[PDB]
């Protein structure tokens, strides 16, 4: 799992992105071991280029998380706003460039993050895409 | 049967809105009778303020699709450019405000969505969320 993030971070400091971010749980669990679909609610695994992988996920799918990876999970119950919770326990250090998985983000989604970074926002690369 | 559409139709003019897209196939087959999750390839139903509705789908799902809606249908094959099939086939694109599913759409049909329409797209009001 370590050694596929490991190369994602390697890969954004080539193409000047600060951070990756994925939402869709086929590739969450490809790159973690860690399976969960949220429906309705928010899971994102942060990428950075600059540090370990940092993993949010709904209140009671933490400490699930947690036994999965080894790098830092955190969470939000219902009663919370995820943006914020988000907001509040990342790194505040600036991010200009984002990838993410446009095929998966919805739009409600997408503007949710776009209330948290105010970086630019692009799909994927083609070799994050095609790791296999 | 056109129940649902006319009244989304009529809702329009409450609001600056001349066109409303639905995606969800969840909600199209609510309004329609027709069901396709197309997954990469494109499904929208286009609701005009003023005419009746249009369907666009996967050319495969074409006949299906006019078995099913007695208003316009039309799709595009795997090597037609969707959008271009779009922008060269709606009766009108002077719009100001468009409404769609944000909670459905991904970013990609988003975007691909943008070079059809030069206006502000926003998602769907409570009227026509709470509908179902």
């Amino acid at each position: 799992a370590m050694s596929k993030l490991n190369r994602i971070r390697h890969h954004l400091h080539s193409v000047q992105a600060e951070l990756a971010v994925f939402s869709d749980p086929v590739t969450v669990n490809y790159l973690t071991g860690f399976f969960c679909d949220p429906h309705e609610r928010q899971m994102f695994l942060f990428v950075y280029e600059d540090r370990d992988p940092i993993l949010f996920v709904p209140a009671l799918e933490v400490s699930r998380a947690k036994q999965s990876v080894p790098f830092p999970v955190f969470g939000y119950i219902d009663s919370e706003n995820p943006w914020q919770k988000i907001a509040s326990n990342l790194p505040s250090f600036s991010v200009s460039k984002v990838l993410a998985e446009f095929d998966n983000l919805n739009v409600t989604k997408f503007q949710g993050l776009q209330t948290v970074f105010d970086g630019h926002f692009e799909n994927l690369t083609p070799y994050i895409q095609n790791m296999r």
